[PDB]
């Protein structure tokens, strides 16, 4: 119940010329970091997928599919376009008990291989933040992973708060 403080938004770059149409589709979480994320070598974090779908109103339908307790859970929420392109807020925030704020900032992406996305939420008055290294495939170059590690560290996170989920085939394919 001690959190590393969220960084100031100045330390989180924004992906320039964000193309919402090109960001659509399935992304694999090849890297995950955050002040509430901890490496667990006893029971390692399994890889999951997050699928982005533009609706007519240009807001995203965001579905995360995860393999947990031998079934696939489906975490659904809406990302509403924020102050500038590549920046979002959470739609229908009142339906999530405790949530007072939620921010999404796409830091960098080339749209067809990889992406880094910054998340910040204030839940039960506690300020959580996270970065995900998204991949179009389950594997990415060690270079991109090291860059993700360097970015996470630049935001105050030590490497025991930086995990690389293990590739799986259940649920996240198809
Ligand atoms: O399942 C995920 N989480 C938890 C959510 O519980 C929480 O600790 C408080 N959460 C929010 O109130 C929240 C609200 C809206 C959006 C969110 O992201 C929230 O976390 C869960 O459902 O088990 C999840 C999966 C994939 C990716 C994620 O980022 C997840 O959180
Ligand atoms: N189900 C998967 C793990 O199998 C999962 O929820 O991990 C993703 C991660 N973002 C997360 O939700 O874990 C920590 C959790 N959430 C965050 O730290 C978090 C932080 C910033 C933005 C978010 O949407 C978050 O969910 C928490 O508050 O304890
Ligand atoms: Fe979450």
């Amino acid at each position: 119940s001690d959190l590393i403080p969220a960084p100031p938004l100045s330390k989180v770059p924004l992906q320039q010329n964000f193309q919402d149409n090109q960001f659509q589709g399935k992304w694999y979480v090849v890297g995950l970091a955050g002040n509430a994320i901890l490496r667990e070598d006893k029971d390692p974090q399994k890889m999951y997928a997050t699928i982005y779908e533009l609706k007519e109103d240009k807001s995203y339908n965001v579905t995360s599919v995860l393999f947990r307790k031998k079934k696939c859970d489906y975490w659904i929420r809406t990302f509403v376009p924020g102050s500038q392109p590549g920046e979002f807020t959470l739609g229908n925030i009142k339906s999530y008990p405790g949530l007072t704020s939620y921010l999404v900032r796409v830091v960098s992406t080339n749209y067809n291989q990889h992406a880094m996305v910054f998340f910040k939420k204030v839940s039960q008055n506690r300020e959580y933040f996270a970065i995900t290294l998204y991949g179009r495939t389950k594997e990415l170059t060690s270079e991109l992973k090291e860059n993700f590690i360097r970015f996470s560290k630049s935001l105050g996170l030590p490497e025991n708060h930086i995990v690389f989920p293990v590739p799986i085939d259940q649920c996240i394919d198809g």
